[PDB]
């Protein structure tokens, strides 16, 4: 099956991977090194063994593809994975003028009174995102995310970069270039981000027709995070071969610092005992083929019948 | 004693039922409409005047939960139940490969040589399912058990609905909602079905801080069936409230036709001639509370000194 290099990965961390401390101590089991390969000519690998919310990634994708940095947008697709990295600055400003706020998404967790008062500040400041145009130019934008990497890396002359458009352009003219790669890392900004990116750095690569792209993830939450992960980067590697009119390749997800958190130890255990189903199929709009002009409608996934959802607590 | 309940209901209906004659004719006794109520705050309901295999009720019911449907699992615990199902499938498809094997649950018992035949073909079934996950993948999945009438419930609109999951979320914040019920009966997918759920529906019901249960069961088994049937939704009554953070309540077992096969009559009244013993205590692990992460080691049964197990012909 089609997902098995994922259960792999689990199994791999769980009985290999050593006790390594993080920032907070949520604790985690690590691997540095691996590296799974997906075959999206079989199926696309959202996995089947747990429910995947596949609107959140679709969504979440086409918002970099327009080179968007701003919130709204998500919060108009009932996407809130963005939520907190602004609402964070909404706190930690001048205009603030409610509850202390301070560490938040942990003292939530920690106190189910405080997770209410949390809770409604942020309903507010969704609001005023998705309706004071002012407010939402303000603390809506992020700033720099994977949309403005992506497409408006700025350089030392002022000016802006479009990495991914020129790299489709490049794809179409230069199929067999060795130097098909966007770049997420910038270092004159990592050092001062609330967040450095995760997904550091792809690579296209053309063959036979069919074009095949590799991640390198620099650290990867394995419970929580991979599963979305795939399906992002396999969601892209379609989307850019219907562009460029090549037919689908591989994926190669690439791993620097793998980990479980130390609290998704049984949820995992609890996946690993499910047998994988069969996979989903995609389904591109075939009359559209400007994929930075494309809609939540344009993208169908098929045949997508998972198990349950797991529940676990997101570690912080 | 706990389990008089069901003593009285074989007596009942071993005098009182009505010769009824099923699709195979083995030959039934019964009666319609019947009710018994088991207070958990005794003790566990396992039948103590005949050894019953709980780990058989606790993998099966287990498996349930995780919203599973594909047999391997069982397998992997050494759990029969659900074999011939698919088993059945297998035999009935393009790729089987051997002896007829058609009527074979009733050729078999007819047949000391083909009961070694089928024998051999299931044992080979069994492995394949156990280490070919495409295999598996294919004629493992029963596609629609209760763990999916349970937790994924198909809509018209292609998505799922996990009826227990949010059952137990709507018991922890509205405990005396009346409408806490999980059905497993569609009628849409009834009439092609195979089996149509005996366990048609389930109530639950909170108050003075325990939580009770309703089972209404359209058929059963009264000597074979019913022993695993009062255990495995004793079970859930115990699980579902340990997550819920209440103390047990009732088990109210209601019956629409409940027989008693004319081939068991023997074994039934031998039954009936042993005095009932102690009931087993059930103790379910304190340091973990999400039910469905639950394992085969979070549940322990206590005090369990039965009589010696009853030998019957399992009508078909
Ligand atoms: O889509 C994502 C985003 C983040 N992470 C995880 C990786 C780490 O668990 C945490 C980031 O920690 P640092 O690497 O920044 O220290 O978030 C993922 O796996 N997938
Ligand atoms: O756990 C179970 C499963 C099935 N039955 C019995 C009821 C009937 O004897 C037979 C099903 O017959 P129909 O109702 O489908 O016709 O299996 C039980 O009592 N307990
Ligand atoms: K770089
Ligand atoms: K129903």
């Amino acid at each position: 099956m089609l997902e098995q290099p994922y259960l792999d990965l689990a199994k791999k961390v769980l009985d290999e991977g050593h006790f390594k401390p993080d920032i907070t101590h949520t604790g985690t089991y690590s691997i540095f090194g691996h590296q799974m390969r997906f075959d999206l000519s079989k199926g696309f690998p959202l996995l089947t063994t747990k429910k995947v919310p596949f609107g959140l990634i679709k969504s979440e994708l086409l918002w970099f593809l327009h080179g968007d940095t701003n919130i709204r947008f998500l919060l108009q697709h009932r996407n809130h994975i963005w939520d907190e990295w602004a609402f964070e600055k909404w706190v930690k400003s001048d205009e603030y003028h409610g509850p202390d706020m301070t560490d938040f998404g942990h003292r939530s967790q920690k106190d189910p009174e405080f997770a209410a008062v949390y809770h409604e500040e942020m309903a507010k400041f969704d609001d005023r995102v998705l309706h004071d145009d002012a407010f939402a130019a303000k603390y809506g934008d992020l700033g720099l995310v994977y949309g403005s990497q992506w497409r408006a890396w700025h350089t030392s002359k002022g000016d802006t970069i479009d990495q991914l458009g020129d790299v489709i352009e490049q794809i179409k003219t230069h199929p067999y270039s060795r130097t098909l790669i966007v770049s997420a890392w910038n270092p004159e900004d990592v050092p001062t981000m609330a967040l450095p990116p995760c997904h550091t750095l792809y690579q296209f690569y053309v063959n036979d027709g069919k074009l095949s792209l590799q991640l390198y993830q620099r650290s990867a939450d394995i419970f929580l995070g991979v599963p979305f992960n795939i399906a992002s980067y396999a969601l892209l590697t379609h989307l850019v071969a219907h562009e460029c009119g090549l037919e689908v390749g591989e994926f190669i997800h690439t791993f620097g610092d793998a980990h479980l958190y130390v609290n998704h130890l049984d949820q995992i255990k609890e996946q690993l005992s499910r047998t994988p189903r069969p996979a989903p199929t995609l389904q591109l709009n075939p009359d559209k083929h400007d994929i930075f002009d494309f809609d939540m409608k344009d993208i169908k996934l098929l045949n997508y019948d998972p198990y349950p959802a797991i529940k676990a607590p997101v570690a912080v």
